[PDB]
């Protein structure tokens, strides 16, 4: 059902070999096999650059991979040309009407060096706190490529809702800068011990742990 | 082979509805029936609606419609529940395994109502602090439409220096929010009264204002 | 010993899969497995590119395969970057001293549409038969990658002697000009029936063929 | 990693010898014992004269001298043969299944006689003249040094048109080759009492002149 788990950013050097991946949960997502690669640009409609695995419809150079190992579907771009910097989806196929799709991933011509990114979790205002109100921002920033995973955790435990993330701006640095954010009551917030915003940016991740208080 | 005709637009309001075009040929659509739409929020995995020209998707909403005849296929919303904006693609099989798109349509729902964003600044933090920097964040949240512009203030000068704010995400719904954040040191920081992110929005100027007396 | 038969011209359109490969003769070229692949470029040494069969030195981007069935060598450029037009090399080592090369192997990234070579094969004059001489030119023209196998038969068998050949020169319409010749004895010249000049271009052959007269 | 010193010239006499660089350090060539030189003819596949710094391979002349002391390596080339001339490589083994090479020292051999080009102008054929094309062809042979310069004449207007001129491969030893063509059409032909290709070189001019009246 609803989500393959697919990649924030994946980028090489143009030249350099670079693979994608998908995962799932073998039911819909195993050795119940289909499953697509789809390729997009600038603000456009999706296309087909794989289906079953590994086979191509027409007009597709063979560095053009495709692979499925247990619950995980690969797709290699065996030689990257700028015009392969683009966002990618996979995609599968369960029974009757679900057609379903993976995160997304997003293939970038390393322009600049690449950097990480620097998350900085806040707490609730003790002033917005004397409003009844609670927010925390998770502010990732400084990295490129400019696609990242953004999660928050209650306690060690996803937090489902309330959930907000901005999309990566440009920044007079050439970086990308986004913002995470959980919008709650002071007594959720009084409830637990430790809120976490997790990132992730190629094989890079960032937890980073706050914990209620009082300030007063 | 090529691809497949609809229109840049389509509109609607609160009732209203709206219909879109996906005209292909005899080849593909105008031939066999396999009409699929994907509806592709504003960079995101497509959560197809419809295939197999009408008969909805596994949890979709009851009013989507699949409406086609020969070589045209529309789709059709009516009661714009306005969580409807987003890019709407098509896609025709044209024999030996293989499939073609719709240009893509970028639904506007119209009457949406507006609102200021909810100004929040978040006090640079005692972690943080031990880390000893001082970033402070604006977090400009829940504002229909998204034009908003920030502004900092150093006590009353206005100041412009590490400054970076971030293009305005769509919001869980059509409500939009942007980030701001001032890069200090813990030095800077305490050196001054106040700091201001005057944020202004159709005309409405919201600013709120963080002091070193907080328990951070 | 000798000779591994590799190649005149390869060629892509740069993102597009090329395959070089090298044949033997089971002895030395056989499964008495090694084989090294070489680059080269302008007027440079060599460069393995790979060893064993498959095996790289580093610094050596995946798409550069190697392999190996019956007695034929491959080596594939798995999206050819500007930088991949170049000479190639393969090379197998024989018992002791035996450090035997292919022929080699042109790899353009194709500028021009690709020509194939008109082959004009030409009769001693029966003046410079009346001066006691005989020489038959191949004139090959017209052709774009400008990298062709030459070759010489007398009654269908191979002239091994008296054979010269020049190196593709670029002509006023950016197109390669060779010219092979054969000097003789009207003597050897009068024995025979049919002296052909065949030429090869990527997977195009031509065979000219001439015979023998006296004009008067 | 990275590749070894050799200097861009190297000369000699008919006698006079010469002996080359090969500059590494302990890592390469200073270390292990694989000193081995390829003999690049100018475009060509290499022809390995010595491996294992001093043992030639099987057939190469008695002549080649693999000569050396820690960190350089020296070829050395006795009584030059002129059919020396050529481009000369080395390599050294650094460990870890991996060579690396001697920057490359051409040859130029001193005291190589000098002659005047063999000139034959190639009368346009029956056979082609049957598919209604006329092409001349000037084979400019067998000259030492690689100048020489072309020219036709239209009876005795000089006549540039489809006049193609190759630049001179090297002999199968130290004399020249080089190739000449006038494009005409069977009409062009028979309205001229002569053709001819001038031929200039070293002082010497010859000039080769053919006629219609031929059995073509």
């Amino acid at each position: 059902p609803s989500a393959l788990t697919q990649p924030p950013s994946a980028s090489g050097s143009l030249g350099q070999s670079v693979t994608i991946s998908c995962t799932g949960t073998s039911s819909d997502v195993g050795g119940y096999n289909y499953v697509s690669w789809y390729q997009q640009h600038a603000g456009k409609a999706p296309k087909v650059i794989i289906y079953e695995v590994n086979k191509r419809p027409s007009g597709v150079p063979d560095r053009f991979s495709g692979s499925k190992s247990g619950n995980t579907a690969s797709l290699t771009v065996s030689g990257l040309q700028a015009e392969d910097e683009a966002d990618y989806y996979c995609s599968s196929y369960e029974g009757s009407d679900n057609f379903v799709f993976g995160t997304g991933t997003k293939v970038t011509v390393l322009g600049q060096p690449k950097a990480n990114p620097t998350v900085t979790l806040f707490p609730p205002s003790s002033e917005e706190l004397q409003a009844n109100k609670a927010t925390l921002v998770c502010l990732i920033s400084d990295f490129y490529p400019g696609a990242v995973t953004v999660a928050w955790k209650a306690d060690g435990s996803p937090v489902k809702a309330g959930v907000e993330t901005t999309k990566p701006s440009k920044q007079s640095n050439n970086k990308y800068a986004a913002s995470s954010y959980l919008s709650l009551t002071p007594e959720q917030w009084k409830s637990h011990r430790s809120y976490s915003c997790q990132v992730t940016h190629e094989g890079s991740t960032v937890e980073k742990t706050v914990a209620p208080t009082e300030c007063s």
